[PDB]
């Protein structure tokens, strides 16, 4: 139930690379980069990749994580999700831990 995408919302043509060249050539993409690959190491834990996830209530990642299963709960509600997307909720969120909502 969400778009299928592995972009954001503005990513970089290093990211458009195959390999993904953001891990090579740094990344500069968006708080929406749905790319498991490039943003990960700085971000995510070998314990969220777990699949669905391992981390729950003993997270250990790193801040740019897109997960709403580790991370903390949202104050977004009644429309207080002002990054844009207006998930207004965790459940509905698919942002990062350091997004413009959290
Ligand atoms: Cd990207
Ligand atoms: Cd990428
Ligand atoms: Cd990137
Ligand atoms: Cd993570
Ligand atoms: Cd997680
Ligand atoms: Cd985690
Ligand atoms: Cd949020
Ligand atoms: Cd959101
Ligand atoms: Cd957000």
């Amino acid at each position: 139930g969400s778009m299928s995408s592995v972009f954001g919302a503005g990513c970089t043509d290093v990211c458009k690379q195959t390999p993904c060249g953001c891990a090579t050539s740094g990344c500069n993409c968006t708080d929406d980069c749905k790319c498991q690959s490039c943003k990960y190491g700085a971000g995510c834990t070998d314990t969220c990749k777990q699949t669905p996830c391992g981390c729950g209530s003993g997270c250990n990642c790193k801040e740019d994580c897109r997960c709403q299963s580790c991370s903390t709960a949202c104050k977004c509600a009644a429309g207080s999700c002002k990054c844009g997307k207006g998930c207004t909720g965790p459940d509905s969120c698919k942002c990062d831990r350091s997004c413009s909502c959290k």
